[PDB]
C-alpha cells in the first residue's frame, strides 16, 4: 500500500531538495553534506512513500530514516541527520507537527555518554507545565531534533531530560513501529 | 496567475474541511459554525488559489480571509475566524509557519476596547529574548490568533503587546499586500 503517487512532488534544484505531497513537505538542504532540515505535517499518515518520488534511495538503511517509513516517510538518504536513527517514537499523534534543528525554548544540551539510551520524547514541560531546562544525548549531533505540537516542545528520542528532583515526565505515546 | 491547480486536494467531510496543495495544509471544522482551525505551511507562495478547488466560495469578502489571497489563501469561507481580518502583516517571510488558535506559552489576552488597532504581527519575546505576558486586542475571539515560527510565538494583527517598561519589539516586517 503505497502513498498515492497522481499527488506527490519531489526536486531538487543545486543545494536544497523537497519531498512533498499534500499532507508533508519534507526539506532537506546542503551545506558540505546533505541533511534534513526541516519538515512540515498537516496529518500524520500510515502508508509507504513511492520510490518513483524519491530521490537518493540506492542502498538505504531504514533505521537511518529520520521520518519513520512506516508513516510515509521517504526512503531517501535525504530524510537523515548525522547523531539520529528513525525517530519512530517521536509525538506522532498530534496533528499540524513540525520538525526541525533547533533547541526548544529555554533548554540546553550536552553531549555526553553520562546520558540514558534513547526513549520515547519527551516533552519540556512536566506533566503540571514545569520547563525542563539541562537535556543530554549520547553520541547525537546539534542542533538538536525539535518536534513542535500544538500543545508543546518535543526533542528526538536520543536527547534526554535532566532531573535533580521528582518530576512526572510527558512522553510520546505512539509508536511508528506499533 | 492561478495557483497549479493539478496538484490540489480540497474535500470536505461532513464536519471537517482541508484545502491542500503541495505547500499549504488549511483545515476549517464545524463546531456551532464552521471556521478556521489550523494552517500548516512548507512554503510561502504568491499565486491565487483556484476557485475550482474552493469550497464555500459565494459572496466572500476578502477582508475576512485569515491567509490572505495573495500569498494563496482559498478564497473561501471555511478561511475565516469570527473577530480576525485578513491577516495580511503576519510573520509571512519565515519558512515551516503553523497558524492555529491556541495562547502562546505563557502569555494572557484580554479583550478590551482599551487596546491600540490592528498592526503587524509581534513575537512574543522582545528583541533581547524577554517574554511579553500581557496581551489585549479591540474585538478578536477567543482563543487567540496564535503563528509559530522557527524562531518565535507571534500573535494575530489584531492582539498588541501590553507593556509597563521600555521595550523592543520584533515585529513583521512583511505585507502581504506589498
Amino acid at each position: 500500500d503505497e502513498c498515492d503517487g497522481a499527488i506527490i512532488g519531489t526536486a531538487v534544484k543545486g543545494h536544497v531538495a523537497v519531498h512533498s505531497d499534500l499532507s508533508y513537505w519534507i526539506e532537506s538542504r546542503y551545506n558540505d553534506t546533505w541533511k534534513l532540515e526541516r519538515a512540515v505535517f498537516g496529518e500524520v499518515k500510515s502508508c509507504t512513500w513511492p520510490e518513483t518520488h524519491t530521490l537518493w534511495g540506492d542502498d538505504v538503511e531504514e533505521s537511518e530514516l529520520i521520518i519513520p517509513h512506516t508513516i510515509a516517510g521517504p526512503k531517501s538518504k535525504h530524510n537523515r541527520r548525522e547523531g539520529y536513527k528513525t525517530q519512530n517514537q517521536g509525538p506522532w499523534d498530534e496533528n499540524g507537527i513540525v520538525l526541525d534543528f533547533d533547541y526548544c525554548p529555554g533548554t540546553k544540551v550536552t553531549i555526553t555518554e553520562d546520558c540514558s539510551k534513547r526513549g520515547p520524547s519527551v516533552r519540556t514541560t512536566t506533566d503540571s507545565g514545569k520547563l525542563i531546562t539541562d537535556w543530554c544525548c549520547r553520541s547525537c549531533s546539534l542542533p538538536p531534533l525539535r518536534f513542535r505540537t500544538e500543545n508543546g516542545c518535543w526533542y528526538g528520542m536520543e536527547i534526554r531530560p535532566v532531573m535533580h528532583d521528582e518530576t512526572t515526565l510527558v512522553r510520546s505515546q505512539v509508536d511508528a513501529f506499533k
